[PDB]
């Protein structure tokens, strides 16, 4: 069993306790880490933060202390437009010179892989996504000569079915990408005038017009269109996304008159970290979508979809029965990585307890 681990340079300029650096990852919890996004210039893989060497270096150390760590850097991310990737792609010259300059980079910072993460593909894009990948992973088994390991080769996907459909030749990518992250977290936002639960396990019989929105459709439906079970992995959220509420309406469908407030330390709409949900979650009502295996939580004008242990747990022993390659956790900054807001002195509470199933049998 393999758990994915996301780490995000971002992360660190956030305040108080907020702030987060490799140095506080526990180097035995997760089997991959990844640093969250590169950048790319003059078409090669390049560097985003001022900082990332350093970084870098002190997520690396951490192989110091488990040799059976391996890490990763992404490339892409959310804010990196996706025409970049297209334009780099589509152009035979720029995608070579790109990948020419990926392993040495690599190499030179001490990564065992690269990881994909160009945020959604158009229609117009697949045959070259198609490309960038074998021709990748051709370059890196050609490097593998030189003696050392072969570099890691993978990709965050997403999970939904227009989505996946309109950009993502699976068959092809599956037998090239040492492994698939699916992003099985973002099937809903404030773009919808309503609430509802970003991550939900289950279709749940009382709605049935986005049934291909939950994690369930989503694996079923990649398998079919070829992926193995043995590259797959699934993407479990460590944040919420929150709403204001435009009215006392709480259950579900209740109107929503836009994201939710900033948090403290995650400062930004429509999104809070799981140790901020944990203080917010005092003097609030939480309920759960018994149908979909999740929780919600309302406190004033503020309604909010998270995952707690339980319904992480719930997804991780989803994926057992599955048989899957393994989990996903999305930011591991953003759990508790302390351990001091929620409750219980356990640090990384969430990342744990998927751990936990996923040591079981
Ligand atoms: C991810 O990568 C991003 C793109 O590479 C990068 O953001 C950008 O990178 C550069 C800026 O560093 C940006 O370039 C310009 O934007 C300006 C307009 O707003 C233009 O004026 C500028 O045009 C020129 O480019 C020349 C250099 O590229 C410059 O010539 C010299 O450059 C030297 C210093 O830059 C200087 O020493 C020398 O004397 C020259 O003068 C020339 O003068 C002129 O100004 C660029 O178009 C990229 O376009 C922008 N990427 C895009 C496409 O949006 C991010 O920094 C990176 N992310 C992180 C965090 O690193």
């Amino acid at each position: 069993y393999k758990l994915i681990c996301y780490y995000t340079s971002w992360s660190q300029y956030r305040e108080g306790d907020g702030s987060c650096f490799p140095d506080a990852i526990d180097p035995f919890l997760c089997t991959h880490v990844i640093y969250s996004f590169a950048n790319i210039s003059n078409n090669e893989i390049d560097t985003w933060e001022w900082n990332d060497v350093t970084l870098y270096d002190t997520l690396n150390t951490l192989k110091n202390r488990n040799p059976k760590l391996k890490t990763l850097l992404s490339v892409g991310g959310w804010n990196f437009g996706p025409e970049r990737f297209s334009a780099i792609a589509s152009k035979t010259q720029s995608r070579r010179t790109f990948i020419k300059s990926v392993p040495p980079f690599l190499r030179t910072h001490g990564f065992d892989g690269l990881d994909l993460a160009w945020l959604y593909p158009g229609r117009r894009d697949k045959r070259h996504l198609t490309t960038l990948v074998k021709e990748m992973k051709a370059e890196f088994i050609r490097e593998a000569q030189a003696g050392t390991e072969q570099l890691l080769l993978s990709a965050a996907v997403s999970a939904g079915k227009i989505a996946i459909d309109r950009g993502y030749d699976i068959a092809q990518i599956s037998r090239h990408l040492d492994f698939i992250s699916l992003l099985t977290y973002d099937f809903h936002g404030a773009w919808r005038q309503t609430v509802g639960h970003h991550s939900p396990l289950f279709a749940g019989n009382e709605d049935a017009s986005s049934r291909f929105s939950n994690a369930d459709y989503a694996v079923s439906y990649m398998l079919r269109l070829g992926a193995p079970a043995n590259k797959l992995v699934m993407g479990i959220p460590t944040f919420g996304r929150s709403f204001t509420l435009a009215s006392s309406k709480t259950d579900v469908g209740a109107p929503v008159s836009g994201p939710g407030v900033p948090g403290r330390f995650t400062k930004e709409k429509g999104i809070l970290a799981y140790y901020e949900i944990c203080d917010f979650l005092h003097g609030a009502t939480t309920h759960r979508f018994r149908d979909q295996q999740v929780p919600y939580a309302t406190k004033g004008n503020q309604w909010v979809a998270y995952d707690d242990q339980e319904s992480v747990k719930n997804k991780a022993r989803y994926l057992k029965n599955r048989q899957l390659a393994g989990a996903m956790v999305w930011a591991l900054d953003l759990d508790d990585f302390r351990g001091t807001f929620c409750g219980q002195n356990l640090t990384f509470p969430l990342t744990s307890a998927v751990k936990d199933v996923l040591a079981e049998v």
